[PDB]
């Protein structure tokens, strides 16, 4: 009949970041509260015209933000840090607890597992209140624009909890707030409400299987203090769990995602579980790049249609965490770029899908899937690659065995110094090449790799690195020349505050066309008598990082990456580079969220790592950095890796991360990054001893090198030479025998 479109949230950013612009130029006091407010509001009616006119008949009103939707709550609830309680409630303060000003900011921590970052409340004596009326302002101001096709959105109060800090009591924090929600809901539905999105994600989660019972007390509570509300329960980013339990919960509607939640959320309903209610059915994914399945998707929505009394078509997740469109993206190859689908054309996506299940015509329904089909058939989705029965996955000597011929080769002392890759970049400014020689460019970078180079000379370094002075992104560097990858001009996604990213896309097979690493690399090299390190980046990373493909399976696409590392590989180790390093950074973002799906995932990882490094001669060794804090659950599969060395990060710890490796009597050789990179501050020379130590308690010394917890480009240089002469704390322990 008349099937309703709607969305759960949109980017913030506007078209070319001015969203950006706007308040970083506040901070920097350039910008007046005035024009902060009013330049906010342009931004906010603009978003709400693009949903109005793409066909949304429930619009999302509630989530753009100044910098945070979970700082919005903290402050609109009055859960904020103690250190600033005395502050007036204002803009200032809310920036202040985002930025620090006397006191430091508030701690921010990943959205679940999406690139996006949040402000951690923190919970302390002081009651909750309503410190304003955020929501209800919104709302109001969305009514002149949309009428009642605005939807008030808000996170809810357990999720909201669950996501804090400093709470001693969860169901006596949960409780405390309930009475605020339902003024706030109360009169939002006064104002003209009825739909309200209320969002749980927490209920996608292991962890959610905890709060089951606070689910039908906070739910129940809403439906009998609010009863003219029609809530949406909605979650997203996986299935929901125990939902034999979650669907007899009093709400109206339940959001769920059949992006990321397919199976256990198909399966939720075919038990016929929410035939008696409303499903926000959200088909479209919300966190990745491409035009719909429309074949797929649309007989997706019949099976949701029979199995509910009420069927509303919506994206996954809120469109924050995408892209906010392709009209601009003209450098892209048209058939890429015709199933290319970023916010705003997703927006038009779901609309078709609902006028196509209504049994409405439309050519462009029949249009889209022929784009879709175009892209799927393009050449750059066929290319032939090496045959992987024909590629080891294993190196033909043990670590033992490896150990000694390496050993025989490098002549290396005991507790060996180095550093994971990159150093401070002093040059941005150079990289304005604009316009500039290729051969001046080159000049100038190989110029500051030489310097470098005499410094570790002088620091007294045993392992070299080049210093990654060419690099600007540790993924974008390598899709630059490799087949399958390519770069948006304005395809910007919020990270956290004002920082945002432009990943690359994965949009065809990967392939390795050319060197990308080695002519650097060799420079190195021919400057010093000293081992030079080579680093590439790893699939796990460059997966996490780019917006990949979603027509081929995970593991798929991480043996495509593998084999690409591999032919790099080849081509340093026949240039002569002996030690050679795997980079990966991104594994704590891209573990799945469910511990059950852990596994898989590490598996494939694994093998990916086999088919890149396995191809080496037994003299060259392979060493891999891995960006990681907790390693008791995951040190089987590390050491499955069979890396020659893992770096990893112990500073924080003060080594005490050694304990997993103890526990596990790991054997293969283990880097130690024993001090804080992300600090400006110098560490003692004790301070390092000591650090260097405690990994020293059971496993052999012979197993251990030192080097700093990560790369230095963060760093300035200054702090990071005297932070690396720590090679002396490295001589100490050795002095001592
Ligand atoms: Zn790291």
């Amino acid at each position: 009949s008349m099937t309703k479109v709607s969305s759960l949230g949109y980017p913030r950013l506007g078209e070319n970041r001015e969203w950006k612009k706007l308040i970083e130029a506040y901070w920097a006091g350039k910008v007046s509260k005035n024009d902060l407010f009013a330049g906010a509001k342009e931004l906010r009616l603009d978003f709400l015209k693009k949903q109005l006119n793409a066909g949304l008949d429930l619009i999302p009103v509630g989530d753009f933000s100044l910098y945070d939707h979970i700082l919005d709550l903290s402050v609109q609830f009055n859960i904020i840090p103690k250190r600033f309680a005395k502050e007036p409630i204002d803009i200032d303060l809310y920036f202040a607890i985002a930025r620090g000003n006397e006191n430091v900011a508030s701690s921010m921590k990943k959205w679940f597992n999406t690139n996006y970052h949040y402000i951690v409340p923190e919970w302390s004596k002081q009651r909750p209140k309503l410190n304003n009326n955020r929501l209800l302002d919104l709302y109001l101001e969305a009514r002149e624009v949309v009428g009642d096709k605005a939807k008030p959105v808000i996170t809810g109060p357990i999720t909201y909890v669950a996501l804090s800090t400093g709470v001693e009591d969860f169901t006596a924090a949960v409780k405390s707030l309930l009475p605020l929600y339902k003024q706030v809901f109360t009169e939002l539905v006064k104002a003209g409400a009825s739909y309200i999105q209320v969002d749980e994600p927490i209920f996608v989660t292991d962890e959610g299987k905890d709060y089951l019972q606070a689910a039908k007390a906070v739910y129940a509570y809403f439906a009998k203090e609010v009863p003219d509300a029609k809530f949406i329960f909605q979650t997203y980013f996986e299935g929901l769990i125990d939902s034999q339990v979650l669907s007899q919960l009093p709400v109206d509607a339940f959001g769920l995602d059949f992006v990321y939640g397919l199976e256990e959320n198909l399966e939720a309903i075919k038990t016929g579980a929410f035939k008696g209610k409303e499903i926000f059915a959200g088909v479209i994914d919300g966190r990745n790049i491409w035009s719909s399945d429309f074949v797929k998707t649309s007989a997706l929505l019949e099976t949701i249609e029979e199995q509910s009394a009420a069927l509303t078509i919506q994206p996954s997740c809120s469109l924050l965490h995408v892209p906010v469109t392709t009209k601009n993206e003209t450098d892209l190859d048209p058939v890429l770029r015709n199933g290319l689908a970023f916010a705003d054309e997703k927006l038009t996506e779901v609309k078709r899908l609902a006028e196509h299940l209504d049994g409405r015509e439309d050519p462009a329904y029949d249009l889209h899937i022929a784009h879709f089909d175009a892209l799927q058939a393009a050449d750059f989705r066929n290319v032939k690659l090496e045959d992987l029965s024909r590629v080891a996955t294993k190196r033909p000597s043990d670590f033992a065995k490896r150990r000694d011929i390496q050993q025989e080769k490098l002549h290396l002392p005991l507790l060996p110094t180095t550093t994971i890759g990159s150093f401070p970049q002093s040059i941005r400014r150079t990289r304005a090449w604009g316009d500039i020689s290729d051969a001046e460019y080159k000049q100038f970078i190989q110029a500051e790799i030489e310097r470098w180079i005499r410094i570790q000379e002088d620091l007294d370094l045993d392992v070299l690195v080049h210093g990654e002075f060419e690099r600007v992104d540790m993924v974008e560097f390598f899709g630059q020349k490799l087949a399958g990858f390519t770069t948006t001009k304005f395809g910007w996604v919020q990270s956290y505050g004002s920082r945002a990213v432009k990943p690359p896309i994965i949009y065809g097979d990967v392939q390795h066309l050319e060197p990308i690493t080695v002519e650097e690399t060799v420079y190195a090299q021919s400057l010093t008598d000293r081992p030079v390190k080579g680093m590439l980046t790893g699939p796990i990373t460059i997966t996490n990082w780019s917006f990949e493909r979603t027509d081929i399976p995970r593991d798929q696409l991480f043996n495509q990456i593998g084999l690409a590392i591999k032919d790099e590989i080849k081509l340093l180790e026949n240039a002569g580079i002996a030690i050679i390093q795997v980079d990966e950074a991104a594994l704590r973002e891209g573990l799945p969220l469910r511990k059950s799906k852990q596994k898989a995932y590490l598996d494939d990882a694994v093998h990916a790592f086999h088919i890149a490094t396995s191809s080496v001669k037994d003299e060259t060794q392979i060493h891999t950095h891995m960006c990681y804090s907790k390693f008791d659950e995951i040190i089987d599969a590390i050491r499955a890796l069979d890396a020659d060395v893992i770096s990893i990060e112990t500073s924080r710890s003060h080594g005490d991360i050694i304990e997993s490796f103890e526990t596990a009597v790991y054997p293969l050789g283990i880097g130690l990054g024993v001090y804080d990179i992300h600090s400006p501050r110098v560490p003692t020379k004790e301070e390092v001893v000591a650090n260097i130590e405690r990994p020293l308690r059971q496993l052999s010394p012979t197993q251990f090198w030192v080097n700093p917890d990560c790369g230095l480009k963060t760093r300035q240089e200054p702090e990071t030479i005297a932070a690396l002469k720590l090679v002396a704390a490295t001589k100490e322990v050795r002095q001592k025998l």
